[PDB]
């Protein structure tokens, strides 16, 4: 269970995921 959001946007928490929205990656 890997999460791409990171790779597209740093921080980006993988429980973001699916979604991985700009608020919840870095600010989520």
């Amino acid at each position: 269970a890997q999460n791409p959001c990171s790779l597209q946007q740093p921080g980006c928490s993988s429980a973001c995921a699916p979604a991985c929205r700009l608020s919840c990656c870095s600010l989520g």
